[PDB]
């Protein structure tokens, strides 16, 4: 729960020098929420289109949105799409997609009603992964080594070794990019090895793809996904558009499915309808509409890629102006990994008692929202910087 209850703590002011480095939402240099221009544009288009009703969308969701979302992840020229072996199920954000997928694997994968199948999540991972799959009824939820605290980066040989020792068919939850919370992603060459182990041992890739856009480049961010496609994997991918469209509170996501033949997608999609029918009946519209219109229209599309760049660039800027500021000033070590990490979230270094004092970025692990730094919010986050570090 933590992050949506460090949202309540943002108020507990010692010197009215609080800090939310807590919630995962982009914040401008003036520490405000940023509605994208493309969005404020498209919203008007909707509100000025009197042809639109509010009749029930299909269970699986808006057609146009489902196409555009899957196409964004797999690429316009994907062999999957061209061989009509790709489905998509509008969801209530990435959390919606994940749950729906979790529920489906629990009911239809590795045999029937198989809750014994091992589920694998990065060590560490997003606080909500363990819970989502527990809810879907999986009993065995396991770690794969990922964050090497010592080398402050990817433990590739531990990861691979763990995938090597996973029972055949085990499910594997992968961060498509912008690993949360640590901010280290595999290189393509690192992906190529992981895929190899997963291919030999028939492991199931379940991608989590909540921050497509945040190298700043959407095609770049989707390379891992698109490689697994080209290597002939079957997989799910939980897409969220909460960050890359700023539609947090319209709950816009999509569970893309990749199969070996069209008939699989048909079987699979039809069984998803039952799950949706007893979870939320059918999805909300405003979200999906805003996205569907943006991606389907070349004019708006281009402008949107700009707006994601904008956010992506400010995050790098705030990264530089605090690492590089550890070249002149020092106290313990120095260290590259702030500007090494990518995504929205940094893994700093800290212990649990620094975090208690600190200023207040209270994610015990030491994870901060980089977007939550500003010049005014003092690029000097730790103020002098190493008084709570020294
Ligand atoms: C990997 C990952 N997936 C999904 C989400 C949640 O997005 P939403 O609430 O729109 O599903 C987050 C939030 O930080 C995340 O880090």
């Amino acid at each position: 729960v933590l992050v949506f209850k460090l949202t309540a703590d943002f108020r507990e002011d010692p010197d009215p020098r609080k800090v939310n480095l807590g919630v995962g939402a982009y914040r401008t240099d003036d520490c405000h929420p940023w509605v994208l221009p493309v969005v404020k544009k498209v919203e008007q288009k909707i509100a000025n289109d009197n042809s639109l009703n509010h009749e029930y969308l299909p269970i699986l969701g808006l057609a146009e949105f489902r196409s555009c979302a899957s196409r964004l992840a797999l690429g316009d020229d994907s062999p999957a799409l061209k061989e009509k072996r790709v489905g998509g199920v509008q969801s209530l954000g990435g959390a919606g997609a994940l749950r729906i997928g979790a529920d489906f694997l629990a009911r239809w994968y590795n045999g029937t009603n198989n809750k014994n199948t091992p589920v694998y999540v990065s060590s560490p991972t997003w606080e909500n992964h363990n819970a989502v799959f527990s809810a879907a009824g999986f009993k065995d939820i396991r770690s794969y080594r990922y964050w090497d605290a010592e080398k402050r980066g990817l433990d590739l040989q531990g990861f691979l070794n763990d995938l090597e020792n996973a029972p055949e068919f085990s499910i594997v939850v992968l961060h498509a990019c912008a690993h949360n919370p640590t901010g280290i992603d595999p290189t393509p060459e690192q992906w190529k090895q992981i895929a190899s182990v997963m291919k030999h041992r028939f492991l199931f890739p379940f991608f989590d793809s909540a921050y497509q856009g945040f190298s700043g480049n959407l095609e770049r961010d989707a390379w891992a996904i698109r490689y697994f496609v080209s290597e002939g994997f079957e997989f799910f991918c939980a897409q969220s558009f909460s960050k890359n469209f700023g539609l947090y509170n319209e709950r816009v996501g999509n569970l893309t499915v990749v199969g070996k033949e069209p008939e699989s997608i048909l079987q699979v999609l039809s069984q998803m309808e039952k799950i949706v029918r007893i979870t939320w009946s059918n999805p909300p519209a405003q979200g999906a509409r805003i996205v569907a219109s943006t991606l389907s229209n070349p004019e708006l599309f281009e402008e949107w890629t700009g707006n994601v760049k904008t956010m992506a660039d400010r995050i790098l800027t705030m990264r530089s102006e605090l690492r590089a500021r550890l070249e002149a000033l020092k106290t313990p070590g120095t260290w590259n990994h702030i500007t090494d990490q990518i995504g929205m979230f940094s893994f700093t270094g800290l212990n649990p008692k620094q975090v208690e004092y600190l200023h207040i970025y209270l994610l015990p692990s030491g994870r901060i929202n980089v977007s939550g730094l500003t010049t005014k919010n003092l690029d000097y986050v730790a103020t002098s910087i190493h008084e709570a570090v020294t």
